[PDB]
């Protein structure tokens, strides 16, 4: 073909890991066609089996056998440091000579290009660039309020009220207190509740992130007001508004409480969870989420925390061991070109879209489908986080009128925080964010999951969290980062 890189069939060995379950997949449908349209073939060299894509990471990287190619979620912080290390070669020569989409990409983005580098100037991935303005917002059970006569919340307080009467008052009608009140697949959101008491809880879309306060570099973890607003999110799961399984249920939470008629609230994709309205239509009788307005908080604001990112954390890196470079950084470059992002956006031509009028359209019984088409396209290999593209096009063809409305009620209503999206730090300063940042988040999200389960009083162990926090090295790495910052700006 004209997109083929090489022209003897080459395989490389990747490993991959993702999203603490799935791994490449030669067989694939978009990996096939993948191998159809470049020549070349990636091998998963990753265990299936395993369920913590971080801990698989850190194995093989120790193992001494190393792939060709190694990608994955949550890796930009790896990728530099053992790029630094040399585990990765620097893609920089590669990309000019070689890549000719993701050179005019990064000239186009060159904001993007600064985000993923390395302190010594050495890019060590391609990444997983996204394309969209907001991420998550608010979605309610209308069906629900018309039932119990209640109007839309506007605020925590009738929030609160609104949440109470979906746990007490049998909504569902079955005559069992069964109703689970706020669900969500990500158990991270239920820490970001807080904003609705003026707390922050992540700078970004990266869970549990740093941020920007007045010039101070800060973690919202970290500050009081994050202590006040846990108080309030032990006490609602205490009263049973929280699902009881909010760190454990994960990925398919949806399509289990909404899907059984459980859940009443939760903070998501406005494109995936607008589509249970039509997904839910057949079994469960008026079935109905919109959209709303974050409800103004306790401190007078509405706050949407969640944005889209200009590049995600996540894509893919070339060893030290792989022995084509250049055909590799050619396959990488594919999927920043018009017929790669067709693939890795869509699918699989006669399969899950077609070309019409020039571009990729997905088939009516994709957009049919009660599946959102992001986890139809992610069976088959598609919107998986390698280094690609994103095109929005994908994602404007099953959002629906409503879930449009709802975005676009957001950005009028300019509810979207700006997300945070980093510092640049010096080879010594990301050296202490290495050596602390990890131990320090894992302990935070323990004690975090303690405080919502009411294992631990919130009041009774801030002070022994802060003496953890400190000792962890946190200020260390605030530190670092407020000298890169006060450096840039
Ligand atoms: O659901 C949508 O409407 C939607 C539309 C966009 O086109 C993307 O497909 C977007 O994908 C999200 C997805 O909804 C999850 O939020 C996922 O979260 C994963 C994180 O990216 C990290 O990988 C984390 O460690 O695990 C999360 C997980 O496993 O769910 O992120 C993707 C994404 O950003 O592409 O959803
Ligand atoms: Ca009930």
């Amino acid at each position: 073909e004209a997109t083929w890189v090489t022209d003897k069939p080459l395989t490389l060995k990747i490993h991959m890991h993702f999203r603490d379950k799935w791994v490449w997949d030669e067989n694939w449908p978009v990996a096939k066609e993948s191998f159809r349209l470049t020549n070349v073939k990636l091998q998963s060299v990753a265990n299936k089996a395993a369920t913590n894509s971080q801990e698989q990471f850190n194995l093989m990287m120790a193992s001494g056998d190393l792939p060709d190619v190694v990608g994955g979620d949550n890796l930009k912080d790896k990728f530099i440091q053992y790029g630094q290390e040399g585990a990765f070669v620097p893609l920089n020569k590669l990309i000019d000579q070689y890549a000719p989409h993701i050179k005019a990409f990064f000239k186009s983005h060159p904001e993007v290009e600064r985000a993923i580098k390395a302190p010594d100037g050495n890019i060590y991935f391609i990444p997983y660039v996204p394309d969209g303005v907001v991420a998550r917002g608010y979605f309610i059970r209308e069906d629900w309020l018309k039932k119990l006569n209640l109007k839309p919340p506007q605020n925590i307080d009738e929030l609160y009220t609104v949440l109470k009467a979906f746990k007490e008052k049998d909504p569902n009608g079955n005559g069992k207190a069964d109703e689970v009140p706020f669900i969500d697949r990500h158990p991270d959101e239920v820490f970001r509740l807080v904003n609705f008491w003026g707390a922050r809880s992540s700078g970004s879309d990266n869970y549990m992130d740093f941020y920007i306060d007045n010039g101070r570099v800060k973690h919202p973890w970290a500050e009081t007001a994050f202590r006040d607003g846990m108080k309030h999110v032990a006490q609602w799961y205490k009263e049973g508004l929280i699902d009881k399984e909010i760190f454990t249920r994960k990925a398919k939470a949806r399509e289990q409480m909404f899907g059984g008629n459980l859940g009443g609230f939760t903070h998501d994709w406005f494109a995936s969870t607008m589509t249970f309205n039509e997904g839910l239509a057949k079994t469960v009788p008026g079935f109905k989420l919109i959209p709303i307005a974050p409800p103004t908080n306790s401190k007078g604001q509405r706050w949407e925390e969640d944005s889209r990112q200009k590049v995600r954390p996540d894509g893919w890196a070339i060893t030290v061991k792989n022995k084509n470079p250049v055909e590799t950084i050619k396959f990488f470059d594919f999927y920043f070109s018009r017929p790669g992002r067709d693939i890795s956006n869509f699918g699989v031509p006669g399969v899950t879209y077609d070309i019409k009028n020039g571009k990729a359209v997905f088939k009516d019984s994709v957009l049919k489908s009660p599946q959102p088409v992001n986890n139809q396209l992610y069976d088959m290999g598609a919107q998986i986080p390698i280094g690609f593209w994103q095109d929005y096009d994908y994602e404007r063809q099953w959002t629906t009128p409503e879930a449009q409305a709802g975005i676009d009620m957001y950005v009028k209503g300019k509810y979207v925080m700006p997300g945070f999206e980093g510092v640049n730090m010096t080879r010594e300063e990301r050296a202490i964010y290495d050596k602390y940042w990890a131990d320090v988040r894992t302990y935070m999200y323990e004690m975090g999951q303690a405080w919502v389960m009411g294992t631990k009083d919130v009041d009774k162990t801030w002070d022994e969290y802060q003496r953890q926090l400190k000792l962890r090295g946190l200020y260390q790495v605030l530190q670092m980062m407020q000298q890169a910052y006060d450096r840039q700006y």
